[PDB]
Order: structure tokens, then C-alpha cells, then sequence
């Protein structure tokens, strides 16, 4: 596994200021780095993919550099709007794994559902419908964030279900599959523990261009209590 680690962790300035993150990879990832933001209650947001190269729609203020082991994220000119954790993330290899990125203070979709409560030991059966493109033509991505927590990769499965993957922390507990003829992803969690509780995200993802998490559901809750 790759693990990336930025710097700061946070930061606040002022509108108008330059702010750069910079992001180390623990083995050489080319250039197959993306940057993420992520409001807070949202769902992060492809920023920068292939390093250096701007999601359509993103201001020009965002720019990116580096390669191999060394990445930097610049903010020429911070705005009002700009108030978000960016996250950087090396795509080069698979599984991702996400850290806590960088908190910073001053049609295709997925839509998640079949979040809530549940009780220790009880079961749950989170969905990631897709619109606009066909679910099994990409990796599904199954990412969490606990309350107050970083952001962590839970499982996976291939374009055409050919494969799945998970975390060491649901292997055993977890599913991951999709009805194509709804084309909906899931995740179907058995034995659930109190660190379960999180926010739910799904994404996309192949190594076809921009080999970017380009998008993501909204979230669903899932509390263990």
C-alpha cells in the first residue's frame, strides 16, 4: 500500500493569500496524483487530476505540480468560497488509501441511500445508484469518514465484478457487489462495531482518463449505537 502525508495539516489565511500543500507519496507515483476538495457535509470534489491538469470547472486559481514522490497544491489567490480539506491522492497503484488531508479555513451521478441506525452485532444495507453512465463499466470505491476522523478506503469492486477488495477493517464483515439490472452498487455490512459509524461515500473510478475518483454520492450516515 501507498500512503500519502501532506503538510500542513491545517491552515488558516486570508483572502488573497497564496496558499500552497504539499503532498509526499511513500514510493514513486509518477504523476498519477489527483487532488480532492471536500466542503464540509460533502462529498470531496475532483480538483486536479494527472498532477498537474484542472478538472473542467475548476477555477485557474487551483494549479498542481510535481512528480514521483513530491506533490504540491497552490492556491494562487484565496477565495471566500475556497474553505474546504484538500486532500491529496496517488492513483497510480490500487487499492487508494486516504489520509486526513489538508483542512483549510479563512448529467452523471451517484446517489447513496439505506444509511441509519443500527445496533452492535446488527446488519445494514447501504446503495450507490448511478445515473448517466453504466455502473459496471468502472470500479466502485466504498470510502468512509467517522465523525471528527480522517477519510479511509473500505472496499472495491472491478468493472464487470470481476474482483473485489477490502480494508483489513471489514474483510470478513463487508460486501461489496451491484445489481447491474438497477445499476447500483452496494454494501452490505454484516457483525457491525461502534467504529463503523461514519459517513458513507461511493465513487468511480478507472485508469482510463483522468484515472481520477471524478465522482462521488452525497453520503449516507451510518450510526452504531
Amino acid at each position: 500500500d501507498i500512503q500519502m502525508t501532506q503538510s500542513p495539516s491545517s491552515l488558516s489565511a486570508s483572502v488573497g493569500d497564496r496558499v500552497t500543500i504539499t503532498c509526499r507519496a511513500s514510493q514513486d507515483v509518477s504523476t498519477a496524483v489527483a487532488w480532492y476538495q471536500q466542503k464540509p457535509g460533502k462529498a470531496p470534489k475532483l480538483l486536479i487530476y494527472s498532477a498537474s491538469f484542472l478538472y473542467s470547472g475548476v477555477p485557474s486559481r487551483f494549479s498542481g505540480s510535481g512528480s514521483g514522490t513530491d506533490f504540491t497544491l497552490t492556491i494562487s489567490s484565496l477565495q471566500p468560497e475556497d474553505f474546504a480539506t484538500y486532500y491529496c491522492q496517488q492513483h497510480y497503484t490500487t487499492p487508494p488509501t486516504f489520509g486526513c488531508g489538508t483542512k483549510v479555513e479563512i448529467e452523471v451521478q451517484l446517489v447513496e441511500s439505506g444509511g441509519g441506525l443500527v445496533q452492535p452485532g446488527g446488519s445494514l444495507r447501504l446503495s450507490c445508484a448511478a445515473s448517466g453512465f453504466t455502473i459496471s463499466d468502472y470500479w466502485i470505491h466504498w470510502v468512509r469518514q467517522a465523525p471528527g476522523k480522517c477519510l479511509e478506503w473500505v472496499a472495491g469492486i472491478t468493472p464487470a465484478g470481476g474482483y473485489t477488495y477490502y480494508a483489513d477493517s471489514v474483510k470478513g464483515r463487508f460486501t461489496i457487489s451491484a445489481d447491474t439490472s438497477k445499476n447500483t452498487a452496494y454494501l452490505q455490512m454484516n457483525s457491525l462495531r461502534a467504529e463503523d459509524t461514519a459517513v458513507y461515500y461511493c465513487a468511480r473510478f478507472v485508469f482510463f482518463l483522468p484515472y481520477a475518483m471524478d465522482y462521488w454520492g452525497q453520503g449516507t450516515l451510518v450510526t452504531v449505537s
